[PDB]
């Protein structure tokens, strides 16, 4: 039992790494698409200056 509890922690543990990884990239990735969205206006106050 306690052999068969720890093999299940050893298999699970990666899964969890790659979940935060992948929530970093996802969080990175919509960072980088909202300043998609908003990068007619810098531009244009600066036109504006």
């Amino acid at each position: 039992e306690l052999e068969t509890a720890r093999k299940q922690q050893q298999s699970l543990q990666p899964v969890a790494l790659s979940w935060e990884k992948y929530q970093k990239q996802e969080r990175q990735l919509a960072d980088w698409l909202t300043l998609e969205s908003l990068l007619p206006l810098w531009f244009a106050q600066q036109a504006s200056h």
